[PDB]
């Protein structure tokens, strides 16, 4: 289950002058989350979703920081020169996703009157101009100023919302446990069990000397319902003498994997 957070800040400038107002569009995991004034953040669908659980958090912390960046961009715009007559806008879309990889990505993009003219990879800080060119000056304008004023928080936030239950994570890792069935001549029966996981597509299987056992050598348990809406299942094969050293159970679930050996 991948996740992402995106804030869309828009700012206006009428004939050079920069308006006092501005707005932020926030989408959590690709869904309308909040909308923010200069003095308020209103929850959206997911906005409420959350609203219940914690109460109001999609208020304070947020509204505070968003306004700031707003007032900040307000300047960033004021800064640009060739402000032709009319109503114009400058948008800064900060994006950041958390891939299955558990790996991260966080960028930020700038648009003039809707046209993307400059973007940057917040992680590696690489600037980039799209397929057009003369937006360069604009890009330069912005770029420079940004630097001048100089003379994390997204993912921070994403992680937060995530961990705080704002978004209902929908994947539960299984519990693997290898057990042996004391034995005689045909020898023992090691059994690999996976429980309490969700969703249902899981991969259980034994491996002797690294190589996967054939479908037959092992016995399979159906994928059945387990605790709190989870599932559970199992796999076993007949091991001989003291050869467990070579046997290992392998399990895969929604992209995650792990190997378990035979107890002593
Ligand atoms: C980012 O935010 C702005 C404001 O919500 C979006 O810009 C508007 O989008 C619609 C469709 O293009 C236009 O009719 C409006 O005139 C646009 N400008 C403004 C100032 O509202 C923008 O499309 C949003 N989404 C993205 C991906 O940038």
């Amino acid at each position: 289950e991948p996740h992402s957070l995106r804030y869309n800040l828009t700012v206006l400038s009428w004939d050079g002058s920069v308006q006092s107002g501005f707005l932020t569009e926030v989408h959590l995991d690709g869904q309308p989350f909040l909308r923010c004034d200069r003095q308020k953040c209103r929850a959206k669908p997911q906005g409420q979703w959350a609203e219940d659980v914690l109460g109001n958090k999609t208020w304070d912390r947020e509204t505070r920081d968003l306004t700031g960046n707003g007032k900040d961009l307000r300047m960033t715009l004021a800064h640009i020169k060739d402000q032709k007559e009319g109503l114009h806008s400058l948008q800064e879309i900060r994006v950041c996703e958390i891939h299955e990889d558990n790996s991260t990505r966080s960028s930020q993009h700038f648009y003039y009157d809707g046209e993307l003219f400059l973007s940057q990879n917040l992680e590696t800080k690489e600037w980039t101009m799209p397929q057009s060119s003369r937006a360069q000056t604009l890009a330069m304008n912005v770029r420079n100023f940004l630097k001048e004023d100089a003379m994390a928080d997204c993912l921070q936030e994403l992680r937060r919302y995530l961990k705080s239950g704002v978004v209902l994570r929908r994947t539960v890792p299984p519990m693997v446990n290898v057990t042996r069935s004391e034995a005689s001549e045909g020898n023992i029966t090691v059994t690999c069990r996976a429980s309490g996981f969700y969703p249902w597509n899981i991969t259980l299987s034994w491996r002797q000397d690294g190589v996967s056992l054939s479908h037959d050598t092992q016995q399979w348990g159906d994928v059945l319902p387990d605790g709190n809406g989870t599932y559970q299942t199992w796999v076993a094969t007949r091991i001989c003498q003291g050869e467990e050293q070579r046997f290992t159970c392998y399990m895969e679930h929604s992209g995650n994997h792990s190997t378990h050996p035979v107890p002593s």
